[PDB]
């Protein structure tokens, strides 16, 4: 995504040094093996004919070659994880570095689930591909020329005989497949507008859940998956038969040459042992390129993690603490001011804050100004510490603008006490220190002698000893502000800004945390914002502020996708024919072989010429065929599985209740992954199952059964030879993972520091303390740094071994077969015919495993699309049953009703109280208790359930009622409305989804609601888009629309949420007249 030689951007002369000399030695090692296919080829013509000495020279010769690879094995691995393991080291050190510098601004667009999640996989990731792979790939590619070279030096004749009939075509096109599957994609682009869809949807499901439009959603998405299913049809069609037309291309083209002279072209005179040579070799040559292409993806992916690693580690913030250039005066008395300063957050620029605010305060005074708990109380606290700047006017200290203070001293002179005091899981005595790190335990003491704490940390045990706040006992809100303020008064600050001290504890505690904040706010500037206006009196200045005023895996997945059984059939039909044709193109070659090898039987024969184009022809055809028919009918098979399993899954997740979604384990992010990744990759793999497990089978058993036939001991011998291999390969595997999975249990200090940063982060601006936390993550890599350095060489003596059993193996082998050949029994024909069955199925069945997606993810994640389905159907919105009474009194009577959000059971949120409402009446819930007012809209509409209490509806319980008739019969209007990514006629008539509405009653609405002028006046009448792309509208279009929507319905009661949110006070008045005219005989609640 980035560049090829970008990714190494942080590799000094030491680093390179090491990759250069581990690619040399993986170059070396490669061009090992066919090297000593020749050497044993010259030790069979000389000993096929003083012995002892040539016998000795090439045995010297064999052990030469096998000591230096030996070597080359260990350098090709040492070397380059060595490298790997300082690049990553740096990049992780370097990349947490760049988030702790990206400021307040930039966190909030992003997630930090997400940035988690990053760094703690795709920085493995990137491990895992620029690590041993790359060698590796060398490797494979040193060979594979190399074994040409040799097949092309010793008679080009011949090779060309051994590359079309060999088993080498099919596993190459195999190959090809598999680079082309891992570089075209393709797929992406339609499932990223489905899943467009799919986030529009999810994000907005408060608003679909209330009006009932899951099926205009569900027919959507339908129809997008059904285009991308079109297209990956087409796609894989594609792609099949263009691999398939090179095979038939190449295979007619032997036919043709074999025309035009009959065999002449391709046949000489050629030795015993020349043939093992053009043979081995260049069959070693041709299945090396196998282990080339799990090194192309991991590169390709580390690419692909390496491009947002560097996009976010380059980005330079408009303003950052790691800048040492700046003014920094001293004898800072305080004199902060705002000279008329408007502001509006950078995310919701058309959403105005602060209109304008003016503010004095001079030097040891006070302030207390009051805000609302609804939102304008803290946003003057985050812009006073450069959080955010100013859009017009400027803020300045002491006659001097911040804008030329370096940060990280002005935020070490202000006092932060927020609403919620988060703590660390630290000892107290850390927590207290954290702020004025070059602290001794005298000022700790001082600080909590003045700030009423000590007294109720030394009731309890353990003197600041351990006394955590994240994992033990959770603390009472009174005394984490204390400690709180006890870690403000350590910071030693000259401008306290005391924000939401009184928000939510208790008002028993409020004598001893009220003292304390007295007694610390003498000296210093104060600032303090509080809602209940009791004890702020005693402040210098007091004024009001307010918008800007002052499981278990599972089988049976077959039951899915087993429709299309004859997709399957004609599949597992092929995959057997296919796998059962390579065996026999070793008799194929024994029995041809004796003919492309004479030249002095007469040309008149010539054997028959013509048949032998026709078999060639016939290979050609059945190998295109079968290739063709197994792809295609795979590929479109496995694309309508997994286009059923989305809309199954996402019919599932609409219909379940929205307490579903309130849970954190499964936010929008993750049901969106769930769709796009967890449906589509992972059921291909078992559907395919089949497919690779037939034709291993096809693969092997044939070719067994045929050396039976043409022999016994050499078939046994190499079928005993074969499994130790086969352990070797499974204890390389065995070895990777033991420290694969050791990676993550010493990888977690680092990822919980980073973790307890990252979640914290405002906190850790506010106080300057991320170099800290930087150091502190960089000892949590530095232990891991040795024990990855240690790591490299086990993996480099393993590698070695394994590497020089594989050698052992083929050398043993040839010993044993000559002992065979050279006393009668068998002939060398049946040697080849029988080694070309074995050994070449075994490697060929190791290579098709790597392929084909593993068999462990995809059980997990269909586990987890079986369990989405019939999850949660307590609340289903399109309940059957229920009854729906015509008449509608429109009368709410709320009795003792006790509700309590799932997810915080404990902390309640309904007192129990008793509200009635008569028709035709209008309240309002802003003078009640408090706290209490972003939740009727959610016990009305049965979006929740009261666990104690009663509801009735006109006189009558609304838990029997049908759920549909109840949302179909109330009209809601939010503070803002959310506009789906289609036309404005399409948006209006979203109100009422029962029955098709024409554009009558679209004009009547919007004549009703003031916003057709508007909508006339733009260049498209009605077939406008909104959202992104569209033409963007102002608060008071959108407010309209929302209007019309509602009003479209025709509904008897209405649920306004804030919708006079104080929008710039510009386009109030039309709003306001337009909804006083709706409001006319209709029950309202106003919140």
């Amino acid at each position: 995504t980035v560049s090829v030689f970008s990714m190494f951007r942080y590799s000094n002369w030491l680093d390179k040094l090491y990759m250069v000399v581990g690619t040399l030695a993986a170059i070396i090692h490669g061009a090992g093996l066919p090297l000593m296919m020749l050497v044993f080829g010259e030790m069979t013509d000389i000993f096929a004919n003083n012995l002892e000495e040539d016998m000795t020279r090439y045995a010297y010769y064999y052990s030469g070659i096998g000591a230096g690879v030996l070597v080359a094995a260990y350098i090709q691995v040492s070397f380059w994880c060595l490298a790997a393991g300082r690049q990553i080291h740096k990049i992780r050190k370097q990349f947490f570095h760049a988030i702790m510098r990206q400021e307040i601004g930039w966190f909030d667009v992003h997630d930090v689930g997400e940035l988690n999640t990053r760094l703690t996989d795709d920085v493995s990731k990137i491990n895992e591909g620029i690590g041993d792979k790359i060698g590796m790939f060398f490797q494979s590619m040193a060979t594979f020329f190399t074994g040409f070279i040799v097949g092309f030096t010793r008679g080009w004749k011949l090779t060309l005989v051994i590359l079309a009939i060999s088993p080498v075509l099919g596993l190459s096109a195999a190959v090809w497949a598999k680079i082309l599957s891992s570089f075209t994609d393709k797929e992406l682009l339609a499932y990223a507008k489905a899943g467009a869809v799919a986030e529009e949807v999810l994000a907005a499901i408060r608003t679909v859940i209330a009006f009932g439009g899951q099926k205009k959603e569900l027919e959507r998405y339908n129809k997008n998956l059904e285009e991308a299913k079109r297209i990956g049809i087409k796609k894989a069609i594609t792609a099949n038969i263009s691999i398939g037309a090179a095979f038939l291309l190449i295979y007619a083209s032997y036919a043709l040459a074999f025309w035009y002279g009959t065999t002449l072209v391709l046949s000489g005179e050629y030795s015993i042992g020349q043939v093992l040579t053009v043979f081995f070799s260049v069959l070693i040559g041709a299945f090396s390129v196998g282990q080339a292409s799990p090194s192309i993806e991991a590169f390709a992916n580390a690419r692909g993690a390496a491009y947002e690693i560097f996009k976010i580690i380059d980005n330079k913030p408009s303003i950052d603490s790691y800048s040492k250039s700046g003014h920094k005066p001293d004898n800072i008395k305080g004199n902060l001011e705002f000279r008329n300063v408007h502001f509006s957050y950078p995310s919701r620029k058309e959403v105005k804050i602060l209109k304008g605010l003016n503010l004095k305060v001079q030097s040891g005074q006070t302030v207390a100004l009051v805000g609302n708990s609804g939102c304008g109380k803290s946003t003057t606290v985050q812009l006073m510490q450069r959080l955010y700047d100013p859009t017009e006017g400027m803020v300045s200290v002491d006659g001097q603008d911040i804008r030329t203070i370096n940060v990280r001293f002005l935020r070490e002179i202000i006092g932060v006490v927020s609403q919620e005091p988060v703590l660390f899981a630290t000892t107290i005595a850390e927590n207290i220190r954290y702020g004025r790190e070059n602290v001794t335990m005298d000022e700790i003491e001082k600080a909590v002698k003045e700030a009423n704490a000590y007294d109720f940390i030394m009731k309890l045990p353990h003197k600041f000893d351990t006394l955590v706040g994240e994992r033990g006992a959770q603390l009472s809100g009174g005394q984490k502000q204390r400690i709180a303020i006890a870690r403000a008064l350590v910071r030693n600050p000259k401008i306290l800004l005391l924000d939401e001290a009184t928000s939510a504890l208790d008002t028993e505690s409020e004598a001893v945390v009220q003292v304390a904040l007295d007694k610390a706010r003498k000296g210093r500037t104060t600032i303090v914002i509080a809602h209940r206006l009791s004890t702020v009196r005693n402040a210098d200045v007091i004024a009001g502020f307010d918008d800007g005023v002052i499981p278990v895996s599972f089988w049976r997945i077959m039951k899915l996708n087993l429709t299309e059984w004859p997709y399957f059939v004609v599949g597992v039909f092929c995959a057997i024919i296919n796998g059962g044709l390579q065996p026999a193109f070793a008799i194929i070659f024994s029995k041809i072989i004796g003919v492309f090898t004479r030249i002095d039987d007469p040309e008149t024969k010539r054997q028959n010429s013509n048949l032998f184009s026709l078999l060639f022809l016939a290979l050609g055809i059945i190998s295109f065929i079968t290739f063709f028919l197994q792809g295609f009918t795979f590929g479109k098979a496995g694309e309508i599985l997994t286009k059923r399993l989305r809309y199954m899954v996402f019919r599932s997740m609409l219909r379940q209740d929205v307490s579903w979604f309130d849970d954190p384990k499964n936010t929008t992010g993750a049901l969106t992954t769930r769709l796009a990744n967890d449906a589509a990759q992972v059921k291909g793999a078992i559907g395919s199952r089949l497919a690779v497990i037939t034709q291993n089978i096809a693969n092997l058993g044939t070719g067994i059964i045929i050396s039976f036939i043409y022999g016994w001991q050499l078939t046994l011998l190499l079928l005993a030879i074969v499994p130790i291999i086969a352990i070797a390969g499974v204890v390389e595997m065995k070895m990777l993972s033991g420290q694969a999975l050791k990676d993550k249990k010493e990888l977690e200090g680092s990822g919980k520091i980073a973790t307890e940063a990252i979640e914290n982060f405002r906190t850790v601006v506010s106080l300057t303390q991320e170099q800290k936390f930087e150091h502190m993550y960089a000892q949590s890599l530095q232990v891991p740094y040795r024990n990855s350095l240690r790591k490299a060489h086990i993996f480099g003596i393993t590698f070695s071994f394994t590497q020089a059993m594989m050698y052992f193996s083929y050398a043993g082998c040839f010993r044993f077969g000559a002992y065979l050949v050279a006393h009668k029994l068998m002939s060398f024909e049946d040697v080849l015919l029988v080694f070309s069955a074995v050994v070449f199925g075994a490697m060929a069945v190791g290579q098709v495993s790597s392929f084909a997606p593993d068999y462990a993810k995809a059980k997990i994640s269909a586990a987890h699309i079986i369990m989405i389905i019939e999850k949660t159907p307590l609340i289903d919105s399109y309940s059957t049953e229920g009854l729906m009474p015509n008449t509608l009194e429109g009368n709410v009577t709320f009795g003792e009703v006790v509700f309590n959000y799932p997810t915080r059971p404990d902390i309640p949120v309904l007192q129990g109280l008793s509200l009635e409402v008569k028709k035709g009446q209008t309240l309002a819930l802003v003078g009640s208790s408090g706290c209490g007012k972003s939740t009727v809209v959610q016990l009305l509409e049965r979006f929740y359930d009261p666990l104690a209490g009663k509801v009735l509806l006109d006189g009558k319980e609304i838990k029997r009622l049908n759920v549909q008739w109840l949302r179909a019969h109330l009209g809601i209007v939010s503070q803002e409305p959310i506009l789906f990514d289609c036309s404005i006629a399409e948006n209006i008539a979203y109100g009422d989804n029962s029955r098709v509405v024409s554009q009558e009653e679209i004009v009547r609405a919007a004549k009703e609601a003031n916003i057709h002028a508007f909508i006339e006046s733009l260049p498209n009448k009605y077939s406008t888009k909104v959202g992104d792309k569209g033409t963007q509208l102002s608060g008071g279009q959108k407010q309209r629309i929302a209007i019309a929507r509602a009003l479209v319905r025709q509904p008897h009661i209405l649920l306004l949420d804030e919708a006079t949110s104080a929008l710039d006070t510009e386009s109030e008045k039309v709003v306001q007249e337009a909804l006083d005219k709706a409001r006319e005989g209709r029950t309202c609640i106003v919140i």
